[PDB]
């Protein structure tokens, strides 16, 4: 089941013609979220394979339940600064017990912006998108017959900047989460190098009275190799993933040829040389325009027409 | 499986174009309910991973089943005031045994207002909403042709104050549940610091007769670290969530511009500058109006027209 | 469950009429990536059947809990260069612990080009294909009546090479991954012969103080036979798979006759003797022309018409 | 569950109206592949019932973990052919460990031609079939009114042999795989009769130093009875199945009357007395003619028509 | 859980309105096949609940793993005539081990005729059925209007006997399998009374050297009571089921009044007093005539018309 | 899962506007058969919770697997008359082992009439029902316009009794099964008593030779309290179910007012005072008539008209 389920559940599943996001952001997100969940789920599956994460020695004189009792004690004694000791410094190792669950938290944290952004952004864009493709169908209907309201709309998007700010800030937060994850992994990995062993004592007051108990036990953390191994893998990917966010911004140097110029071929269109040298909603609309153009059939025809430029029968043949 | 199922379930389960609740309140509810159920489910998942929550020491003279007998006895003996002792004060620790299940109860409790509100609010609003959007289609049909009946309807909502009490009271109860959860954890969490260990005695009258039994056993509560960690996480979020309820109320200072003003662009419209300095059901209709406006396509056209204002061909283009 | 589930879900199911990616390449990929995933699933299934992978001996004086404690120590001691020794060289055996998980990684790695290419390439061709499908329907409509724009389109594809470079480089990377897997297995497999026996010591400082512990333990890795077997199976197949990539390139020597010649039967056709002796997008279009030709009913009639050539009533019979 | 679930899932899953592949060959394949997969599934189900396959004795002085450690050692030691000895000859018994998994391989192997043939053959024949049934509907439409193009097509199939060779070769390979399976079982089964027992020694160099270990252990293979039983059952069936492939070839001696003769009743039909005494694509079409005739509603009418021969009213009644 | 599934899967499911195979035979088959598989599934469920089928006692000095080692030995020792002793005759007891699986085989075997008959017979009758219902729809059209083609068709069915032979032989084979099952159980059941006990010796040549091993062990077979119980139940039903096959044959003495006489009421019909005193396909057609008559609405109308006989307005009202 | 699945599955499986079986009989049957299946399912759940049904003591000198073998021996030895003794009389206790499975048998038995009758009765009535509701639609069409063939049909049903006999006999058999179940439970419950305790002896001839074995062991049946408890619960209900069958018969004294009298309101009606003082199919038809009348709206209209009686515009208002 499990691996075949994961083949469906991670590998096949897409849900993890209008497009309300640029796909790469979903792809980045699906990658970004999917790998740790996989890493988490694999670690959890390895827990099921191995069992448990820790032990102290115990004398052979200690009975079966006494050994169980003691090991759970030390496993509990973990919580208290005084009751266990390792010279590597107890608190971060105490954090080592915490560490697996924080991984899950990190995975959760990355999901939180994505879900919120889905609800925040989807309705405004969809209506806009449906409107804009309808405008080209109207132009197409004008071509059948054979103001720039959407431009006037677009010039308002050059005046407006309200919603695009919402997008940008959402990018930074998730990125910051990634930074902190990368940092967190780095911090953990670095100490993970030597934090393997710790001593226990169980000598709470009655246990303190029990002269049979040795004063300390030698004890070790076993999942650390998995932790350190898994941490490295995801960190490397994420180190590369941060530059991906950077490309989203680089729009005006990226705008070396204009999408509007392909519409400019239409007599229904005008000198929309709308290079957003000032950053404005227009740049968002330009990006989603070419994104949504990936749906638009006629734009390929316009490219063919542009390639032919590189007519009415052609238009008719459309 | 389960982790990937739940994670994808957290992605997929949107059930957790008319809108009969404001999305943020649904989101807040889905968040508010979802986090503890997750926390509960994770605690339960960790129960499956660990096993059991407690032990007393046992002399090696006791067989492991005799030891198991004793520990389960002490786990039962818990219930008596006289049986087990910890000088940290027994009853809250006796509550500590209870403490996990109350967490589940709290999650349940938060859902109970939501289920009731679903049945209470949904039918009246839907018919109202469907009517209202139909009125704009009629206005749209008047635009095709090119009394303030819904206003007279809306003025009924001004005079009506019945439904708003239903909404507000439902908010407060859930909030109170949230308060008590926050408080309950707060009460728990402070004492949680030192309430780890307790003694058992097993000397039920025959066990009281048994000379071989030592008088007391030293014993500890192990799940507390989960309790301590999980409580803190949910509390912080909830502390922030209480201010969210406050925004729902802040309507008249929020009413700095009016939805009806966009309808004022219609010639089919009149004085609806209804600043709700007194509160009315109409104000709640106004909130759902802008909520449901997120569906209405033409309102974007009105905004585009407003932006152009910032015509009949444009109306014709619609 | 598992065997029938694997048979249905992996072996039967297509979840792994236009052909926006080549079926054989899909088949190659689906088969090629399916084999390790199956092998991985079988290793995982055998893990469930066996249990665990390793042991050292231990003195009978150790309790079996102590033995489990010791064996996990040695299993942990694995991570540290000094604490275990095998004179065959420690790092590869240390890698042998790592070795199963990298297998999974390899399977993962091969999937990554496939999904990325799917999102990149599929939509452009779909518009092109349906365009070209409709072109022949238009020709068919001319036959009903009884510029070569698609050629002019095609001549641009001879001028262009932009997207086809993306395809080719995607092939090489996956192939390189295949190379590395094959090489990686080769590197492992030759060493494997005795790189399975190792000594342990547990003598960390307190354990170092314990005089009862013997200085070393003799120990062995057990899963290696699975490794030996599974690696060989996949490697041989994959060696054969590399020549498959070569056929994809060999197009101009492969194109000893042009599919356009069958269209030459149409009076709606011209000197499209488009042998891409210089490689161009045209060669991709030639491939997909004949690929998508497998869909077209009319072309099948045209192919029958070629056989017939080997008329208007024939057209009428169509 | 499993017994009922598998049996029903085997029985109902018909995937395990044009007839692009012969049902009997599918049936043969579904039987041929299904029985071992069942047998493999039953073997695995018995693994779940039994547990494990093997043991060596060990002294009672050994700890049970030492015993488990030794037995798993010997189970591992298997791999070093030099390390264990049975005077019956080690390699086949060493192969006996391998033997279960190869069974699965054999089942897999037989599936490989089937899925390949599905993709290779189906589309070409669909075009041929779909038109030819449509040809008879056209003849039926001529009957409504009341060149042999498909014959001219068919005369090419007498000239052509390219695609039919693809089918025939695919039959023999799968058949040969069955031969090898049968032979493999034969080779296995005869020696399986006594290849029961082996000696272990665990004396890896430190264990070689351990004087307490007895020099050899007596050890035996347990699952072989299942092997011996399961092999015989499937082999017999396959012995019968080999003659089935032979019938597929025997077409011209089988073609003692022509399916085309029933079409000869049609005054639209001609001298298609096409007995493929030379083997040609025609014989495939003759097969599929009668195969697809099982689809064709009207041909049953033609049988009734033939039975009446054994006319315009018949057309009227049809 | 499964019991509800078992209720769905065995009890509820019908796939286990025309009738291409007789419902009663399906019922008989579904009963006949269902009961043993149920019995088999129930035995296996209780196998999981109890455990395993066999033991020899041992000295207590043998470790429990050595005890399992011996029991598995003797369980293996089963396989050879020399390696175990009982005076009740070794082969049938050796068969006792085999006996459960053969039960499954028997159930499988009974399914094999049914599956084949499904593919062989169904399509021919469907065309025939559609023809016949359509002829009565033509009677209905003839009723609206207000050669014996189906008779001429039927007279060929009296001349032909080809397909009906296929049906009859299929019945006998399955019945023979039932006989053999009944006989097989009978053979088993009579011996069962004391064939429970056996001696083991583990003295394979090294074990043969071990003086500590007692020369024989006393040993017993445990599942046999299930066998005794389950065999009896299913056998009795099958004893009754054999007479059911006999009724299928008894057609001409059963045909004391003719279905065709009901059609004789139609002025469209003729003297089809077709009692198949010579057995011919006609008797199959008569069977399916009344079988499919259970679908045909108008025949109930004809029965109503017959009941009125027991007119044109009636025809009009019909 | 299980509790919610069972509760929902039991309640919702309503398949366990025409009404081809009378609901209360269906309901009672479904309900009646649900109760033991629930009780059976509960017995399974507690068996899974408890484990074994039985134990004998054994000396602590016995090894635990010997003792494990001892108990299973005795559990097996159960089958023999001489192997174990309780002076309460052994055979019913020997039946006690049998007793659980007979419970399942009883549940199965009660299902057998239901499924048969479903196939036997449903088609004949459906044609009749659809006919009869069509007759009222014809009367309704006569009302639109504004022989008693169904009466003449019904008069044959007073002459006929063939199918109704099939129903009545089906009632008795299931009732008899219920009687026998009730009696069987009564026999078991009353007997159950002290019979839980019995002695084992294990002295199979070698064990008979073994001097170490004490001659008898004291042994008890544990689940019997559940058996006796479960038996009482179902029995009481089922005693009440017997009177339900009686009501089905009491038709002519029940026929104090008539359905046909409501149709007598129609002018399209005649002498239909059809009190079945002679029991005939008419009574069956009358019962299903009012059952199926629950669909037809006019009967309510006629009742409202009967209230008015207690017109053509009223008919028109219909």
């Amino acid at each position: 089941m499990a691996i075949a389920h994961l083949a469906t559940e991670y590998v096949f599943s897409d849900f993890l013609g209008l497009r309300l996001e640029l796909a790469v952001d979903k792809m980045v997100t699906c990658i970004a979220v999917g790998l740790p969940l996989l890493l988490i789920s694999l670690a959890f599956a390895q827990e099921i394979s191995i069992g448990t994460q820790i032990s102290c020695f115990s004398p052979s004189s200690f009975s079966w339940r006494q050994a169980a009792f003691v090991d759970s004690y030390c496993w509990a004694a973990v919580q208290q600064k005084s009751s266990l000791q390792s010279e590597s410094g107890n608190l971060p190792l105490w954090l080592h017990k915490f560490f697996p669950y924080i991984l899950l938290l990190f995975a959760i944290l990355l999901y939180l912006p994505a879900l919120f952004w889905r609800f925040s952004a989807a309705p405004h864009l969809c209506s806009d998108l449906k409107f804009i493709m309808e405008e080209l169908d109207k132009v197409y209907n004008r071509a059948i017959k054979a103001y720039p309201i959407v431009e006037q709309y677009l010039k308002t998007k050059k005046n407006s900047s309200h919603l695009i700010m919402k997008y940008i800030s959402c990018r930074l937060v998730t990125f910051v989460v990634i930074l902190l994850a990368c940092i967190y992994l780095s911090y953990y990995f670095s100490l993970s190098s030597l934090s393997d062993e710790f001593l226990c004592s169980i000598k709470s007051g009655v246990l303190k009275n029990d002269s049979t108990i040795p004063d300390r036990f030698q004890c070790k953390l076993i999942a650390v190799g998995i932790f350190q191994l898994l941490s490295l893998i995801n960190l490397i990917v994420y180190a590369l993933l941060i530059p991906v966010v950077v490309y989203t911004f680089f729009i005006p140097f990226r705008q070396k040829t204009d999408i509007l110029k392909v519409y400019e071929i239409l007599p229904t269109f005008d000198v929309l040389h709308f290079k957003s040298e000032g950053y404005n909603d227009l740049s968002l609309y330009n990006l989603f325009l070419e994104e949504n153009i990936s749906e638009l059939k006629s734009y390929k025809c316009l490219k063919v027409l542009e390639n032919i430029k590189s007519p009415m029968l052609l238009l008719t043949n459309l």
